[PDB]
């Protein structure tokens, strides 16, 4: 997260970190047992990180659980990153409490002009490196429709949605893939692309998770 601001110690309780011997991608618990997460960060041998603030000390609040079956999307196509969103079954259900909480699915997608709340423990520099050990948060705006596809010509899907500020300077960043995207307290998006980070006309591209939510609730009640 480039231009945010400490969240505070399990203030973000449905951000987990997926984990594979180091973080890799963010996700967000959904129900005991699931987590959703982009399917550009699929890989084989995940653990999931729940009740994380500092990603490299145990605090005493976390639970690593790893994960027992990834199913990315079935039109998931890597080279657009239309469908970028997979869901992670757990091999033994969270405890939750908290610290540790799952995020509700929408029932309706999200407005224009609504400030949502992005969080990850992604790299904080637009150019540079510098990672955080604490989780991260960012309040953004959605954007339009028309200023997200002028942004981004012949790019933008209507699985996608723009959420930022095109002066630069504030935006989710690599390292922060696959974490949330909450807005009025339904999980609306996920931190999928977007053309480098915080850069100027080029907002943060995200996974539109309300398209999505027959796939999940079928997926969830066959897996
Ligand atoms: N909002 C952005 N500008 C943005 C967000 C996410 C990415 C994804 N990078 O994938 C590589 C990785 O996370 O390891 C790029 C740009
Ligand atoms: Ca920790």
């Amino acid at each position: 997260i480039v231009g945010g601001y400490t969240c505070g110690a399990n203030t973000v309780p449905y951000q987990v970190s997926l984990n594979s011997g180091y973080h890799f991608c963010g996700g967000s618990l959904i129900n005991s047992q699931w987590v959703v997460s982009a399917a550009h960060c699929y890989k084989s041998g995940i653990q999931v990180r729940l009740g994380e603030d500092n990603i490299n000390v145990v605090e005493g609040n976390e639970q690593f659980i790893s994960a027992s079956k990834s199913i990315v999307h079935p039109s998931y196509n890597s080279n657009t990153l239309n469908n970028d969103i997979m869901l992670i079954k757990l091999k033994s259900a969270a405890s939750l409490n908290s610290r540790v909480a799952s995020i509700s699915l929408p029932t309706s997608c999200a407005s224009a002009g609504t400030q949502c709340l992005i969080s990850g423990w992604g790299n904080t520099k637009s150019s540079g490196t510098s990672y955080p050990d604490v989780l991260k948060c960012l309040k953004a705006p959605i954007l339009s429709d028309s200023s997200c596809k002028s942004a981004y010509p012949g790019q933008i899907t209507s699985n996608m949605f723009c959420a930022g500020y095109l002066e630069g300077g504030k935006d989710s960043c690599q390292g922060d893939s696959g974490g949330p995207v909450v807005c009025s307290g339904k999980l609306q998006g996920i931190v999928s692309w977007g053309s480098g980070c915080a850069q100027k006309n080029k907002p943060g591209v995200y996974t539109k998770v309300c398209n999505y939510v027959s796939w999940i609730k079928q997926t969830i009640a066959s897996n």
